[PDB]
């Protein structure tokens, strides 16, 4: 069939960034040859981690008009993404992005970034890849397919460890986050949309800044983000969703549990922490029980991931799968699989969520 | 010289003869008189008892028959007020172990109240799923220490369609309370329990989705929720999440309860039990203790006795109340469920009802 080259262009070069690198380098015919960040200190460690040269800027305006890039990958702190998508917007090269979540912080943000992003011509995907994790992945088809007759429950709970230091310390208050619900949670909102195959009505969420990073401070000021929550999402269909976190359940070996019941059937996937974060030689396999109500007998099987997709990042592989739809949807082979729409609607359902958690009460979604 | 207890049972039903199993196994219990209007609920439980006791059709003449030292009330809830108060006025004042929910409205519930406090004598509230040995090491861990400071708890609970009933009692809320308080009355307590704390702010959606549409009475249908998410707020900032499916009777555990504290998560899987999941292939419940610091879970299988087991459908939590209610009824111990915590249980309950109706949450003093 051939290897068509694509040109990358990384705007953003910490920690996610090196993730999306190791990835790319899965996929033949993907050549990084533009990275930009304002600490060099990211830049040579990207650099490093790419393993061959590139053209780095501390600035993206200057990477928009170098001439070097065929497509755009922003993994910038979350409350930049929408003044770089505004320079990508007015860019004269209309260039195909991959913007990291959350899309966008504010509800500000959101009702402008709305407008402009149906203005523009090119691809634009929000990368939230958890729906690629192979076992998330049976757990769609299996609700999609109807494996589990109508579909009315979807629980998710995520047990994992706090929030990790950043450059700059840049995830530590909502003012650059848009608060943890969004930050952590835009995947589980946009999970919810996707599993149900329906538009969420009402959110009502109870949490709180219980634990983590008491003992951390930022010009003497301490981390104003909620670290555990319960959120019931209410759906135009009557189909209904929890999520569960807690940024303080390190010690959970299965860190997302994912369940669906239907009238027919319940589903169930446990994901495991991923290797980095665990113990050495500690590592389970991802697991999902299919368990039917008529002819009692549940099904338990091992979703495997290829060993380099894997160890090539944190998300179970999914980011490889994210690579391979963008790639896709760059050479106009493929859709676009999470539009502005999806990261827009993440967005305002977090947003609510934080919203109902201050207010207590229940916040109506348009 | 053990203790004779001699137990009278108003309701002689389904729960009536787990309570029959479960005071087999106990020394000093003598059953000798049970009450039932039904004929053909009294024939059944007397074959479960195999001796001879005596019979009524109503509970009026067991209580003044002269032939117990207490009682057991397992009759459909909206009947448990009135037997109470019946109870209340006896001149023979009697301990009492009354089924949940210990009443079924608020009306009902401002009545008991008063009432109760006005009583001499022991009224324990049947909540029993605390004594299920695995929630017991939950309980255990999180009063103990063993997971720092306490502030998540999930219970979720999938199972079968509410079973047939005499008089298909069970099938509308008029008579049951609703969902909320018929079924859900056990993890609201349980949540009390656990927290150590009050509730403040109830919240829930549900909606009754799948279950008993094709059972017709005058061609009305059911009208009681079958599955329900609940997030119920605590005074100390404390915070706790009910899941509830009466369509998920394919999970091979029943009931899932997790604790997350700033140490440690703790976690326990029940089993279905044997009556209601294929023969042969009987599951163990499961704990599973899960530290923060020193990465490193520990699961461990929790036995139960094999008769105590066989004895109920509840993991064997029928067997322990019954040894704790013996102790009061002697004077030896405490009636550890209250009517207090009992009302407690059916106002969150009843307030998680009125949440669903009017999409808002309900909060509780
Ligand atoms: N999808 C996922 O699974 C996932 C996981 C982690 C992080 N992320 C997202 O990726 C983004 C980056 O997070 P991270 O973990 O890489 O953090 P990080 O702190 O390791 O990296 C952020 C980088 O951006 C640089 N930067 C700061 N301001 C910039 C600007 N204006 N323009 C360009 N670069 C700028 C910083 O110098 C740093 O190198 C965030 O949106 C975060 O939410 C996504
Ligand atoms: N604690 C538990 O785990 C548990 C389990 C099952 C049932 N229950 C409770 O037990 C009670 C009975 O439920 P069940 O499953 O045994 O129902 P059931 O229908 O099997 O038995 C109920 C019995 O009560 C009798 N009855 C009806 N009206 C009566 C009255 N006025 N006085 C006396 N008896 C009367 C009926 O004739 C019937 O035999 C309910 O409160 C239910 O919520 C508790
Ligand atoms: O653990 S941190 O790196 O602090 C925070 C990150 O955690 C996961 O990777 C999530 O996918 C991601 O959305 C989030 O940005
Ligand atoms: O399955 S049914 O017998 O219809 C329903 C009853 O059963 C369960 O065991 C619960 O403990 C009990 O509280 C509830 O009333």
């Amino acid at each position: 069939e051939a290897v068509r080259t694509i040109r990358y262009g990384l705007i953003g070069a910490g920690h996610m960034a090196r993730e999306h690198v190791r990835n790319l380098a899965l996929i033949p015919g993907s050549l990084i040859t533009a990275v930009s960040d304002p600490q060099p200190s990211s830049l040579e460690e990207t650099v490093a981690e790419i393993g061959y040269e590139v053209t780095t800027f501390p600035d993206h305006r200057e990477l928009l008009v170098s001439g070097l890039v065929d497509a755009l990958v922003i993994a910038s702190p979350n409350d930049t993404h929408l003044d770089i998508l505004k320079d990508i917007f007015s860019n004269q090269m209309k260039l195909p992005v991959l913007v990291e979540k959350p899309v966008c912080t504010t509800a500000a943000q959101a009702d402008e970034l709305e407008s402009l992003a149906a203005g523009y011509s090119a691809p634009v995907w929000v990368a939230m890849e958890y729906r690629y994790m192979p076992p998330v992945q049976e757990l769609i088809q299996a609700a999609h397919g109807g494996k589990l007759g109508n579909v009315f429950m979807l629980s998710i709970v995520e047990h994992r460890f706090p929030f990790l230091h950043k450059v700059d310390a840049w995830n530590r208050f909502n003012e650059r986050t848009g608060g943890t619900l969004v930050e952590k949670c835009c995947h589980f909102f946009d999970l919810m949309r996707l599993i149900l195959q329906d538009e969420p009505t009402r959110i009502y969420a109870s949490g709180g800044h219980d634990v983590n990073h008491m003992d951390e401070l930022y010009e003497g000021r301490v981390s104003d983000m909620i670290d555990n929550a319960y959120v019931v999402v209410d759906f135009k269909s009557g189909r209904r969703a929890m999520l569960e976190l807690s940024m303080f359940a390190e010690g959970s070996k299965f860190q997302e549990r994912i369940s669906i019941v239907g009238d027919a059937a319940k589903i169930e996937c446990l994901i495991p922490v991923a290797a980095s974060h665990w113990i050495e030689g500690d590592e389970s396999e991802a697991v999902v029980e299919f368990s039917p109500r008529s002819p009692l007998g549940p099904e338990t099987h091992e979703v495997p991931v290829d060993e380099a997709v894997l160890a090539a990042g944190a998300h179970h592989g999914s980011t490889y799968y994210e690579h391979l739809g963008y790639r896709k949807a760059i050479l106009g082979e493929g859709p676009v699989e999470v539009t502005v729409a999806d990261g827009l609607q993440s967005v305002r359902m977090g947003l609510a969520a934080e919203r109902s958690i201050i207010e207590g009460r229940p916040v109506e979604l348009l």
